[PDB]
């Protein structure tokens, strides 16, 4: 594998050992052969995971999540896939590892799928050799793989709202349930009627993922209330998985506006991961996994590989040369190489508002294509009325840099600066000059 010009999928099924077995392997023969090797962990919660497998093993850990002195003779380097991204991006040199190695690879966030297309196109001019490491490749149509015992797979209707009758099953059980949901709003109004019948449940999504998902190691809990993040490595000591099979869809309208459509099917590979979660115990067979929806391909069309492209166009790989897609999940968009290509000023202003101001790929764009400076805040009021961003069904109001009390009215709409308290909340701040 570890030969250059050469890409390897290690697809074993869930549970299998791709972490905790295959990768301090892969990394005892790299460092034999003196390749200066990358490894690549979806979150800081698998980073730390990774450091247990590769205890002894001299590892430069690029991560606050693990307190390690580093003796300064390390040709490994481990970071998250967006911190890869983020340093290809930002001016800091960075090395032209001999190999590349990607722990779960399926990650479907922006700044993955760019990983994947940089380090597969210099797999392609013969520079690297690369390693993706996932039960569920690009294009996989299987949602039930194997695992380490036998699963009980159940069809069944599964809420999405609070009841009051009509699903003795989930609340009749004295196991302890991982409950995957469409979105952080969906999973509060379960969790609250959850708590409301004398469940200990505890909440995780995208933001609050490394503080809450502790709570899941160091205290009792009935059940787990998660997005998708935790298809990502997220390991528990779980006995069912009830999966709503749905998910959010960021889709761009005209070229103009970004809305949060569906919640729709998810794809084979989320179903796979959802669903891998359980069975992972040789010893434990007759796990659950209750699924309430059929899969659908929801990837294509999905602004996140839009997204990915405004990235890679902004990335140096060699002259005029710009990093293509990974091969088998490169037609999931109608775009043209180069086409988000930003002058230098313009792509500086760009990697700021994702950085430093926290905005999704593609707002960060228009506003930085527009000639605006990562300061100027005017934008975040002079749209149309129809951009005008509510707040428990009124319009959402901040008090300017200026001092000016104004309705917050983005002149580029995006419905991810406001899918929930948390998200509407950060943007008031970004909105107002606050970071």
């Amino acid at each position: 594998m570890l030969k250059k010009k050469q890409l390897t999928v290690l697809d074993l099924h869930p549970g299998a050992g791709k972490t905790r077995r295959v990768l301090p392997e892969i990394v005892r023969e790299a460092i034999k052969k003196r390749l200066r090797t990358v490894i690549l962990a979806p979150t800081r919660v698998v980073a730390a995971e990774m450091e247990e497998a590769l205890r002894g093993l001299p590892v430069r850990y690029m991560t606050t999540a693990v307190n390690v002195t580093h003796s300064g003779t390390e040709i490994v380097d481990l970071m998250c896939h967006a911190t890869f991204t983020s340093r290809l991006l930002q001016p800091i040199r960075v090395p032209n590892y001999n190999l590349n190695i990607m722990d779960e690879a399926h990650f479907t966030d922006p700044s993955s799928i760019a990983a994947r297309g940089y380090i597969s196109t210099r797999v392609e001019m013969g520079e690297a050799a690369a390693i993706f490491m996932t039960a569920t490749p690009p294009g996989t149509r299987d949602a039930f793989p194997d695992s380490n015992s036998p699963i009980m797979d159940t069809e069944v209707e599964v809420p999405e709202r609070a009841w009051s009758s009509g699903f003795d099953w989930v609340t009749d059980h004295s196991g302890k349930t991982v409950w995957f949901v469409p979105s952080v709003r969906n999973g509060n109004e379960i969790a609250a009627c959850l708590t409301k019948a004398g469940k200990r449940v505890i909440q995780l999504s995208r933001k609050t993922f490394e503080t809450e998902f502790q709570k899941t190691k160091n205290q009792e809990w009935d059940f787990v209330i998660t997005t998708d993040i935790s298809e990502m490595g997220a390991n528990f000591k779980a006995d069912r998985v009830i999966d709503s099979r749905r998910c959010l869809k960021p889709v761009i309208l005209d070229g103009e506006r970004v809305i949060l459509a569906g919640p729709m099917p998810v794809t084979h590979a989320s179903a796979a991961q959802r669903r891998g979660r359980i069975g992972r115990n040789p010893n434990k067979p007759g796990d659950e996994y209750m699924y309430g929806g059929g899969c659908a391909e929801t990837d294509e069309g999905h602004a996140h590989w839009l997204e990915a492209r405004m990235l890679l166009d902004n990335i140096y790989l060699q002259d005029g040369l710009i990093a293509s897609l990974y091969r088998p999940e490169a037609d999931k968009v109608a775009a043209i190489e180069g086409e988000f290509k930003l002058r230098t000023e313009q792509r500086k202003t760009f990697v700021e508002l994702m950085k430093r101001g926290d905005l999704p790929v593609w707002l960060a764009y228009q506003v930085a294509s527009a000639g605006i400076t990562y300061t100027d805040r005017r934008w975040c009021f002079d749209g149309t009325t129809n951009n005008t961003i509510m707040e428990d069904s009124v319009p959402a109001e901040v008090w300017t840099k200026y001092g000016e009390k104004r309705v917050l009215k983005p002149r580029w709409m995006d419905a991810r600066v406001c899918s929930d308290h948390a998200a509407l909340k950060s943007f008031k701040e970004f909105a107002a000059g606050k970071r």
